[PDB]
């Protein structure tokens, strides 16, 4: 049992309860019970985590990521449009690595994410198709101890109409491999089951497994139908990319929203990733069905893809969370960082300065992403009854002071390095900094070990690490 | 006395963008006096050696623009309001609540970030210098904390009267916060900043600068404006002005403030504007043609609901655009690395193009370029021979950064701020494994709190609501 | 005759002087056609508005209401559209302004009239709004959050060369 003494609840309840120099008690993976110092004594437990002076709050939920290509930021990665990105570094990049560079991927993303404050995890794992990757990862995120959905991605169908433009993209970097990772309908399907069957609902409850077929272009009506009929059988989610690009926009003539709508496969258990080139129409479709959505808005930008239309989306109620995206498309793991990015881009394209609240923008981080993945009953509140996901944040730095808001002082003036503590199902996976798989004294040679991996990664892909200084 | 920084990699931003691999850069008397490889040339013997193994030195970070005190009214009080409506419900009343020892407070608060985060250099905007004690309780913290500081001192001397319904419409937002004004006459304000100058450009061993700073083309008079102009060139220095912020600045007298500034001659090399929102292609021309400097407020521009300003248009004419934090409360950081990811992604995301400012040209944008943008290139800015030691050293070893390989991509995309570790100022170490000279760590803590508490006291005398209602929509 | 009506009083208590040199020039379209005022004073329009209520509303069996209708945010004052506020608040009714019909109610005071009434807290719900049409989505939001009500005359919107709300 453990109990969480003098804090500053930020609650994300119900009713947003901030509640000062207030406790929580913590048995058996949940929140057992709340109260106020000055009214209830704590309940007795084996220990107490002082959070005198601290802030605490639900666990930020990363609501889209793909973990692996961690291993390609650095250099190789950034100043190239979507499609350029995933053929020249993305595809080949996740190619060239081996089971146990997917390990050191994961710790690094892992070790990163704790860090900022992170405890949710939806991974989109576009490089599970590589004998041994999947087991690689799994008994890393096991080891961790952070919530995963493990999102397998499929590709089931060639999308032709894109092959001249792939080759241009191709000969920027002529010496890197073109790839392919199509596989069969039946045999996506089998591969997918079986990883259900076997890690989902492992380590604890805190691993799931979700089918992601991954574009409309790329998949088969009948593999979509598929993962439709999967999720809703399996109570759990699936997941899809949507016009993340001007060339994905058009799946036969229409918006690929339109063409899952005529399909019938927009559904309440979907969460669709990006919304980037997405009109009224779009918006209202997924509305009406109650899909969640992902937003990358770090990403979009990253890529040069454009604006997501978020605040249309919040202000219809509808569920979204915010995803860091890949390792190598950001490329940091910091949701602080993030959200201060969500708060400005729509302040400044809209030229409003009150688009979106800072509450909202914590509110997406939290308890929307949450509701994003389907898991708001478990997780993305300090309530009873929910899972004991928690983190514990420190204003005391200069950047954070002075701070009366805490909502604003989070998201306009942290920088994500103010998480002290980090819970996750009851589990103490950082505690003033301090991580439980990666213990300070091993800290510096695991980063060094990675640095050398991912070296040798782009060496056997044919990448170029470091390219000449260009100012233009 | 002298100072050798050895065995790190020099990102030098020289004229050929030299990157040097496990070298040494030779410091005495506030000067870099000799680069080298260790390689190909043993460093010269020195009182002191700073081990930069693992590490990257880099010019420290130049904040092109800033205002400085309001740093005291973030965190709750200042989010959420397009701009005038923050300038006449937050800053100006909050501003004017301040007493001296509160501004020294703040001041040190800001410095104490600012070189945490990398920052050597600040061009601090005064809005604040009117009221009497502020100038002499700020110049005494900046010059003990040992920060290269160009004191630019605001002034108004003209009512703009179009925009008064506006304002007391505004003014209803917040009723019980005080309407306040600040305008003085031309005169007074040409003796007293020319007594500021006289007193303290020059001081703290050449660390201060003073600059005149003609608020906007609507609040100062032509005559405000060309008296600046002139003082800038017979002392050698800049002057600064406030262009284009807002949609209502937008028509001084039927033309862009550009092209007003155009006819009575007022575009000139020593003008460093702030802002340049609201610009069109031929603004950008006129500024281009005058070779005027500019400094850009990328975050603050978003988080006042204003827009998004053409750097890569300026850019590309090869113009001297810096990068400002602007208000230490319309960010709401002091951090160098934060404001450029956000120049960095900002620009790409409205221009669908993921290419459209290069990571070394953001990293340029605040080294020297910013330097550039100021008229102080000569001195600061770059790791070359002769110049001033301003040098901060960067640790890479952390998760975040990790992997790394291009290093101007590393930063710009992936630090997060933190990963300074030293920085010296006119070779003076001002921080060391981020312990910090003018705030000891066994003092933080405690310096901290009595932040909060004189924010939480202004707050209460300018009668400005501290932490409003949590509010979703 | 029966109907359910809801008569909602509109008055106005403050001239907009900016528009004169274009109203003229409107004028001279049909120069026999005289200009006329429908001002009064605040007071005045209170007084009024009060009695009528007192008078009438419930009557005709609970068939006929009585509202204040102050006419737009530049042709009444501020006092004005808060007494209707507090009229409708402590009587249990709605008060109702037109809003943004005119490429040329657009500016009071250099923001929208949503604005000009947020700012003063003139947004609530029981207010209902009509027409809308010169609306940006900071209007649309501000309305949504204060849970504004609205009334949509399309149709006219089209007939005046107006819009589309
Ligand atoms: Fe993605
Ligand atoms: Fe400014």
């Amino acid at each position: 049992t453990l109990s969480i003494q003098h804090g500053t609840l930020v609650t994300m309840d119900q009713y947003r309860r901030v509640l000062g120099d207030s406790w929580v008690h913590v048995q058996d993976g949940r929140i057992v019970a709340l109260g106020v110092h000055a009214e209830s004594v704590p309940p007795p437990a084996d220990r107490v985590i002082d959070a005198r002076g601290k802030v605490v709050l639900p666990g930020f939920i990363n609501a889209h990521t793909h973990v692996n290509q961690i291993l390609l930021r650095g250099g190789p990665s950034h100043g190239r449009q979507f499609y350029d990105w995933l053929f020249n570094v993305v595809y080949p990049g996740q190619k060239a690595m081996r089971p146990e560079d997917v390990a050191v991927a994961v710790r690094l993303y892992c070790a990163e994410a704790v860090r900022s404050g992170i405890t949710t995890i939806n991974e989109n794992a576009d490089s599970a198709i590589y004998p041994g990757n999947i087991e690689a990862a799994m008994a890393v995120y096991g080891e961790v101890g952070v919530r995963v959905v493990y999102a397998r991605m499929f590709f089931d169908r060639m999308d032709g109409r894109i092959q001249g433009y792939v080759d241009a993209l191709k000969a920027r970097s002529p010496q890197v491999e073109l790839c392919s990772i199509m596989e069969e309908t039946a045999v996506a399907k089998d591969r997918i089951t079986a990883l259900s069957d076997q890690y989902h609902g492992t380590a604890g409850g805190r691993i799931s497994v979700w089918p992601a077929p991954a574009t409309t272009t790329a998949v088969t009506v009948e593999g979509m139908r598929w993962a439709q009929a999967f999720a809703r059988d399996r109570a759990v989610m699936w997941t899809l990319h949507m016009a993340e690009s001007d060339h994905d926009e058009r799946i036969h003539g229409m918006s690929p929203a339109e063409y899952m709508e005529c399909y019938g496969l927009l559904d309440e258990r979907l969460q669709v990733a990006h919304c980037v080139y997405f009109d009224r129409k779009d918006v209202r479709l997924l509305h009406r069905h109650n899909v969640k959505v992902a937003s990358q808005v770090v990403s979009n930008a990253y890529l040069g893809s454009g604006v997501a239309p978020v605040p249309e989306m919040v202000e219809r109620g509808m569920a979204v969370g915010i995803g860091t995206d890949n390792g190598n498309s950001n490329d940091s793991v910091n949701m602080i960082g993030d959200m201060k990015f969500m708060a400005h881009i729509h302040r400044a394209v809209h030229r409003d300065a009150d688009v979106l609240t800072p509450e909202k923008i914590l509110e997406m981080a939290t308890i929307d992403g949450a509701r994003s993945l389907g898991m708001d009953h478990e997780i993305g509140s300090i309530e009873t009854g929910k899972r004991a996901d928690l983190i514990l944040l420190d204003l005391r730095h200069p950047q954070t002071t002075p701070h009366h808001h805490l909502a604003a002082t989070i998201v306009f003036q942290a920088y994500g390095n103010e998480v002290d503590t980090v819970l996750i199902d009851g589990n103490v996976v950082m505690e003033n900094r301090r991580l439980s798989f990666l213990p300070p004294e091993r800290e510096l040679a695991f980063l060094e070990e990675a640095q050398s991996r991912a070296t040798a990664i782009l060496q056997r892909a044919n990448m170029v690490a470091n390219p000449a200084w260009r100012s233009l």
